[PDB]
């Protein structure tokens, strides 16, 4: 549209005499001009608007300097099926029968406006289109839902805090920021507290019955079960569901944005199972993508897919899930573009009405540092084909130096992404709390050691990141990996430390004849395999490593010792 309008038509005329246009351009019709909007609006007609300045209006609030057509139609689509819900709902009669709930409906607009920014708006030099992400989850995300089946709204992701001028404003949580000055009336406020609205809930203190009851309601469940809590569910989660949530729900293409350190699909399977509560159907169908899938695989899967969205809707009415994990490292990433972003498989439609929700995944886009890429080619015998040579690239840059092998995402992806987060490392150590707690069976192993095994992974991972480079950003899966080690080398650690020690005895000196803990050992064991056995700067690991480690092995000696005299051992 922004090379369009100068030199002049534009719009659809098929869409914009929809209602997915008319609407939304309706209200904001209204809106752009100060207007009471308590008038009845979307009489299911054709508004004497044109097209031309329809565009002009999307334009000047969509805010993004140069948009694409397709941004355009996420912006209405999302914008209208926001109001649709607003309609549906029973508080434009609410201020009709309350006579003092005045201002409800430009603050409504203007809050579909800052989650619209949310949504509709995204945005090395050839990953400069790719990795240059400018907003991520550690940003605000202020969200509104309404509630379908009931008559209670749920307000997550802000605050709404006294202004010092009278009113209130949008305050995020954890740290003070004072986004959009004047958003509504104190008349609207005091029919909000009449109405006993959720709003402006610190979601940190609350229990988890309560947050799946807000959630429930958010997502639209009735009778609420409960089918998984061995997950915590932090506030960031739930933006991300919810995020995901309204992303299929309004119609937007739902491409994830994320490392593999980054729990993504065990969120949506919570999200699917969610939605289902107790049916035996499969909801979630996770399909796995590699850099050998090939477009036939992919257009089969999803068809098989669609027949069992069939099969479960029809005869369940229910809604299910397919999902894509890394759908990127495929040079088929493109047929993932043709299945989600235009709604089109092979060739062939996908249809609305059968009930199905397609979301993919997609790797970060970085180059690797250079002095891995110094350990990769000093690998023993270099590669076969050096950088210059190779075919499989994205750009300038050979696949085989980037930290995914990931082909470049097509256009008309770019403004889909969103990043999932970087696992900032405050939830991260929970994470692995819980792991080390599910998995290893402590009931009677170690009272408080798991609080040092879990502190000394979590020391690992920060080395990991602390680091110019990775081998594969196995972040939160060599933990998972490790967690079974360990308790492999504790459910052997009997018969090992009688051998230790007299293997110690019969062929060393005294020094190494000490007792050492069933559990401790254990833990050197399993850093040396999982994370000492790999990395080739293994000093400085060693180094800082020791200072979690208890009084048995604080230095680096202790460990190397240890570790070698069980290699010898075997
Ligand atoms: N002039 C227009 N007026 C209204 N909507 C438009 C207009 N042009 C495009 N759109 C919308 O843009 C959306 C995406 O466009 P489309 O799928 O044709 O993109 P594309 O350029 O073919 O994609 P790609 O290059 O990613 O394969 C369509 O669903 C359509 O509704």
């Amino acid at each position: 549209p922004k090379e369009v309008i100068d030199m002049e038509p534009a719009m659809d005329p098929v869409e914009f005499c929809s209602e997915a246009f008319q609407r939304p351009y309706q209200y904001l019709k209204r809106f752009h001009q100060q207007q009471n909007l308590d008038t009845f609006q979307y009489e299911k007609g054709s508004v004497e608007g044109s097209p031309e300045e329809c565009l002009q209006h999307f334009l000047i609030y969509c805010g993004l300097i140069n948009p694409s057509w397709s941004e355009l139609r996420n912006f209405a689509w999302f914008l209208n099926c926001q109001l649709k819900d607003c309609e549906a709902s029973i508080f434009c009669k609410s201020a009709f029968t309350g006579d003092t709930l005045r201002g409800f409906k430009n603050f409504v607009v203007t809050f579909m406006i800052l989650m619209a920014r949310d949504f509709a708006t995204p945005t090395e030099e050839d990953l400069a289109p790719f990795s240059l992400r400018k907003r991520w989850e550690s940003e605000p995300h202020p969200y509104v839902f309404f509630n379908g089946d009931h008559m209670t709204m749920t307000f997550i992701g802000f605050h709404l805090e006294t202004n010092n001028n009278g009113y209130v404003d949008a305050i995020n949580p954890s740290n003070g920021k004072v986004i959009k000055k004047d958003v509504m009336t104190k008349e609207l406020f005091d029919g909000l507290r009449l109405q006993r609205v959720p709003f402006n809930i610190d979601f940190d203190n609350l229990p988890r019955y309560e947050k799946l009851e807000r959630l429930c309601l958010a997502l639209g469940i009735e009778w609420p079960i409960d089918p998984d809590e061995t997950y915590e569910l932090t506030t960031d989660n739930m933006l991300k569901i919810l995020a995901i949530e309204m992303r299929f729900r309004c119609g937007i293409p739902v491409i994830i944005m994320g490392e593999t350190g980054c729990g993504k699909t065990r969120l949506i399977k919570f999200l699917s199972d969610l939605k289902r509560g107790s049916v035996e159907a499969e909801t979630m169908k996770l399909v796995k993508v590699h850099g050998g899938t090939t477009p036939s695989m992919i257009y089969s899967k999803v068809k098989e897919a669609e027949r069992t969205a069939f099969s479960n809707k029809a005869q369940h009415k229910l809604d299910t899930i397919l999902f894509f994990d890394q759908a990127n490292t495929t040079e088929a990433v493109s047929c993932i573009k043709e299945i989600l972003c235009d709604r089109t498989v092979d060739g062939e439609h996908l249809h609305e009405d059968s009930g199905l929700h397609i979301i993919a995944a997609c790797n970060p886009y970085r180059k690797h540092s250079q002095e891995m890429i110094l350990r990769l080619e000093s690998a023993g015998l270099g590669y076969r084909v050096s950088a210059e040579e190779t075919a499989d690239r994205l750009g300038s840059i050979p696949l085989r130096q980037l930290v995914y092998r990931v082909h470049a995402l097509p256009p008309s992806l770019i403004p889909l992404v969103w990043d999932f987060g970087q696992l900032n490392d405050s939830a991260e150590k929970l994470y692995i709390q819980q792991i080390v707690q599910r998995l290893v069976d402590s009931v009677s192993v170690n009272p408080s050691e798991t609080c040092v095994i879990a502190d000394v992974l979590s020391a690992s991972q920060m080395f990991m990141r602390k680091r110019e480079n990775e081998c594969g950003f196995v972040s939160l899966r060599d933990v998972e990996r490790c967690v079974k080690v360990f308790r492999w080398f504790h459910d052997h650690s009997d018969m090992l430390l009688k051998e230790l020690d007299k293997f110690l005895h019969e062929s060393s000196d005294s020094t190494h004849t000490f007792e050492r803990d069933p559990v401790l050992w254990s833990l050197v064991m399993a850093i040396g395999v999982c994370y000492h056995a790999s990395l080739e700067e293994k000093a400085s690991y060693r180094t800082a490593i020791a200072r979690c480690f208890p009084k048995p092995y604080n230095s680096s000696r202790a460990i190397l010792d240890e570790v070698t005299h069980v290699q010898d051992l075997f």
